[PDB]
């Protein structure tokens, strides 16, 4: 196994996959690393199993579909393991905990969210269709576009929003276009 977590490239406490070389944080792993379970495997086994016991699920999707999608197990999976790749990005920093608006010329936003709101979220089934978690999803990286104006610091939200974009259209089979 690794002697880094996947997530925040630290060393520490690490949990180990049974099936990949992968380790984690307790809480870096997404659902929390589970208590018992000999063999363990790490989401990123369980995503793979979903794709390899059904290939077709890997063919094209058009969002709106995607988006109305119950959050049956395998969807839950799948948004768990998004917001996972998010915080994979070191600059998800940012996005983590509870912001505060206090900036001369600008106003807080009227919802603010953030990353480790969306897991508890999660955690709690709060969300019963993709759209709920998608939807909170880019919602924190347009109040970040809003409130920073033209601060360059509006650039964290472009970037880490792309690191989202890029890794929903892999996770969800989203249908190639340009
Ligand atoms: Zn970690
Ligand atoms: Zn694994
Ligand atoms: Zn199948």
């Amino acid at each position: 196994n690794s002697n880094i977590c996947e997530v925040c490239n630290k060393w520490g406490r690490l949990f180990c996959c049974d099936t990949c070389p992968r380790s984690f944080h307790e809480h870096c792993h997404i659902p929390s690393v589970e208590a018992n379970k000999n063999p363990w495997s790490c989401i990123f086994c369980r995503i793979k199993t979903i794709q390899e016991r059904c290939p077709e699920s890997q063919s094209g999707h058009q969002e709106s579909e995607v988006l109305m999608r119950q959050m049956l197990p395998e969807e839950q999976l799948k948004c768990e393991f998004l917001l996972l790749k998010v915080y994979c990005d070191s600059k998800s920093c940012f996005f983590a905990s509870e912001p505060y608006y206090n900036r001369e010329g600008s106003q807080g936003p009227q919802k603010p969210m953030w990353l480790n709101k969306v897991k508890t979220s999660l955690n709690e089934q709060m969300y019963t269709r993709v759209e709920g978690f998608v939807q909170d999803m880019r919602l924190i990286f347009h109040n970040h576009k809003e409130f920073y104006r033209e601060d360059k610091f509006t650039r964290l939200g472009i970037q880490v929003q792309d690191i989202f974009e890029k890794n929903f259209r892999n996770i969800f089979a989203i249908q190639e276009t340009s």
